[PDB]
């Protein structure tokens, strides 16, 4: 299975389909797809676990990537059985997701805590507990709670998209630390990112 807090499973949350691919709620997909491309990890169809998944080497470590294809609020129906089958403990899991409570261009590595109202995380924490790592990709908040669906299911304006893209790019460069178990250093160096 997994080994200590070397990250060996990286999950990106999002919704399937071209209609959702550019929406803010797919920030985790963006990160994992870009990471897969950087390291040459093939993301292939994985019907058994209701997702797309891959396995390959990141910096000398065997890592698995997962994009649930369940729709966001059923993400645990992919992540939980996958992690159980491969014997990956929460402490070895990184979940990338959009974060309403942070600005575009802000990114943070967090360990633990609740779902913060994120309905993908809400589907995962009850099963595996909170002690997985999160890459919180700021997307901003619409202001009101009745607007949250329109915000997360919206396509950001170009300035906000550029700010998210730069943050995601920065985080990609820090995955080496994570797969090596250097979570403190990764946290410091990811959380210090500024866009300008
Ligand atoms: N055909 C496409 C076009 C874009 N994207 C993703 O949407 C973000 C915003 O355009 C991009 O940053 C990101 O690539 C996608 O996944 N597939």
């Amino acid at each position: 299975g997994s080994h200590m807090s070397n990250i060996s499973l990286i999950v990106g949350l999002g919704n399937p389909g071209s209609e959702y691919a550019q929406t803010r709620h797919n920030a985790g997909f963006w990160f994992v797809e870009q990471l897969a491309d950087k390291y040459g990890i093939t993301l292939k169809n994985d019907p058994k676990f209701h997702g797309i998944s891959g396995r390959g080497n990141i910096e000398g470590h065997d890592v698995r990537l997962l994009l649930p294809m369940t729709y966001m609020n059923r993400s645990g129906q992919s992540v939980v059985p996958f992690s159980k089958f491969y014997q990956i403990a929460p402490e070895a899991i990184l979940i990338a997701h959009d974060e309403l409570d942070m600005n575009p261009g802000v990114i943070r590595l967090k360990t633990g805590g609740g779902h913060g109202g994120h309905n993908g995380l809400r589907d995962i924490v009850p099963h595996i507990g909170p002690n997985f790592h999160r890459l919180r990709i700021g997307i901003g908040h619409p202001g009101s709670k009745e607007r949250v669906s329109g915000h997360v299911l919206g396509k950001a304006p170009s300035n906000e998209q550029s700010l998210m893209d730069g943050a995601i790019d920065h985080a990609l460069s820090k995955v080496k630390l994570l797969v090596q178990g250097q979570v403190p250093q990764a946290m410091n160096q990811i959380n210090a990112y500024k866009p300008a």
